[PDB]
């Protein structure tokens, strides 16, 4: 129809998807390992009308042509991956990650997804799943009678058995790196999964490496900063605001031109 | 209608859920052998736009894709079986556990519960009863001329006949334990019942097979942390503010856009 | 910023990442310049103000170099023609640009 | 650290910190004081000592 | 949006950090050897629109011009390396510290950390470790059959052999003093590394080299003052509070700018 017309669109869904990411952030306040998201974005083509170039006189220059411009494109969202606070389960099975490093998990399919949250669990078969049932990798298998369970900031998980006096370590519980945590692609369940732009999950054990240590009774909290977000939803409502009065004078003037 | 305020209205609902746990937890204090609860939640779908990978040119690869994830599912509760505080209720029927194991019941119906609560009764026909007439088994049958009732560290229950220099051992006292003690299914009247979450029973005396101890005359107390549940609450309260408030927002930005 | 086809545009916009090799890339994959590639295990990344790119390591007690955040300057800034992913591009009435560090 | 320049440090590093995670609840065993019972089985101990 | 939002929106963060700070140093009162927390402020950018020299005419000069300025970022959060107030523990087994120096300490990745903490144990291989089997520097092994451990104010460890009436010389406590105290770089634990701010560590017996005097049977308390720190916060409450009113003053302006 008219030019300002598809420029005010892609300005109010621009800021439609600021209100998707802010809103997404915020109902994810009280989910263990969340990370926050904030969305990047983009002018999009510009119709260039006199070239910058374009040499004026036999001698001038004519600087700075005149070219239009449209669009707002969103052009990704960011992943903050700080570190989150911590809080007391007081859960013996809780663990949370001091740095670096992603829990490894295997999923149904068969394939492995990576998850920040230490809510775990054991299951009927002693094997540490995390609330939904998904079996973690490495397999670690608590013994039938085990009275306590320790998680050592290196990570050797080891049980202590009736009448037994003594700590046998029963597994190993390690973490993985990705060298652009940023690029991993989420699919919900608090998993990440590996995608080309994150590069190859390295393995290590925790402290080793660069990974993180853990600190067991322990749960990481989302990293949402309420307050930005508060008042980056002012930002964007008075951003629509400003958006649909464009759209309103556009509309305005396309009257008096039907009119005429 | 707005994708955000489907988003808002899971987070609302995401807190609410939280809420009616803090409450269940804060009501049962004095309620013996109650175990708190904790609600873990977790993100649903991510409405993928441009794919985290999805290499663009033969050389870019567009790190960090657009998605914009929905809703804070509440995945599970889990119920902390940690060790409650005894008191010294100085009752003869009145028996606490100490360590790992449950009380085996049977229910009207014949199937099996099982609970954490000593507070024992005897019934019209002199049985061991809890408080709702749910028989204790091993049946126990107390003598009707038997003066006193003493419940050993060893769960062998014996009662002084008036006359006899002797407590007759009357029976035994075993418990139960599970694999996943949080996995057990709770019916109410502070009765759990099996699932294959928790696995198979196995029935033990109290000391071996990791089972707990019993201390008569004293009673277990809910390990409900009064500090923990407020701060929540406080914390609750603020985020349903919060959610709310992107609720309004999202409401006013469809009004203006109505408006015109 | 080092486009697909080799040539350089310029953009004020700092909303810089990692992809899968290090690379310092601007939320598109356009590899800034010079390349500034973070190592792998970096517990953290510091950008001075003059542009000295560094990370911390695993126990290292000092920032390993890791590179250099130049700028360029511009005799006419307004005469650079915008191309859409907030990316200018040099034009005959910009003039030359002239590389700098920051700060000088 | 971070050196900020070619030559600038920065000292005194900003950073936030949480928690005051409690790692144990100890038993202190100091001497305490001692009071007559008159009892020639009950035995109190001075010093270093602990009954097996 | 508008520059108003931006200043106060870093007003707001600047304000959250100072109450963040103020909370953390709240909440380690009763924490052996904890460093009290100072944050320090420092404005941002400031946007010149006419150049405070800039002559006007050939004799006028416009002395001091208009710049707006935005932002209060925080630049620093120093650590105020105070002594504390030592108490009487009365254990064997507490040292404390009077005056500068650390006790350093290898982690399990090896690299040197040092602690102000003086709460020494013992594992099952009889040497000296901090509260986690961090083994302290130099390598001390208290022989079996000791029985009272002395720390000598001059750095002395020696124990009370079996039989023998001789205490052995059995290792050396010797401090580390640093350049730049205020510059190591917490990792929690209450332990410190050393950073490239911090300068080299010197190692050196306590009472020599600048370095403190050991104190056997006491422990050193966090120099938290409890009523400076509420000062402090009622402080950061009001200016919250203006911050907050400043946001809303600007959002009330573009309502109405829009209204229009």
């Amino acid at each position: 129809m008219i030019s300002s017309l598809w420029i005010a669109k892609t300005g109010l869904d621009a800021q439609q998807t600021n209100m998707d990411v802010i809103a997404n952030n915020l109902a994810n306040v009280s989910t263990n390992g969340f990370k926050r998201q904030r969305a990047v974005f983009e002018d999009l083509l510009y119709q260039t009308i006199r070239q910058p170039g374009a040499q004026s006189s036999e001698q001038t220059t004519l600087p700075s042509g005149l070219q239009i411009g449209t669009g707002v494109r969103p052009v990704a969202t960011e992943r903050l991956h700080s570190q989150g606070n911590l809080s007391q389960t007081n859960n013996s099975k809780d663990v949370a990650i001091k740095g670096q490093g992603f829990f490894q998990v295997m999923l149904p399919d068969g394939t492995s997804a990576y998850t920040r949250d230490g809510s775990f669990q054991v299951d009927q078969n002693g094997q540490l799943v995390t609330a939904g049932g998904f079996q973690v990798q490495p397999a670690i298998t608590i013994p039938a009678n085990a009275l306590s369970i320790t998680i050592g900031r290196d990570g050797v998980v080891s049980v202590t058995q009736q009448g037994q006096a003594a700590p046998v370590q029963v597994g190993q519980l390690n973490l993985t790196t990705f060298m652009n945590d940023t690029g991993l692609e989420s699919i919900g369940e608090n998993l990440y999964i590996e995608t080309q732009s994150s590069g190859a999950p390295n393995e290590s054990t925790p402290g080793l490496n660069g990974a993180g240590l853990l600190y067991q009774g322990y749960v990481e909290t989302s990293n949402v900063n309420v307050a930005e977000e508060l008042v980056n939803m002012i930002q964007v409502q008075r951003a629509y605001e400003i958006n649909s009065k464009a759209v309103s004078t556009t509309d305005q003037m396309l009257q008096k031109l039907t009119q005429l």
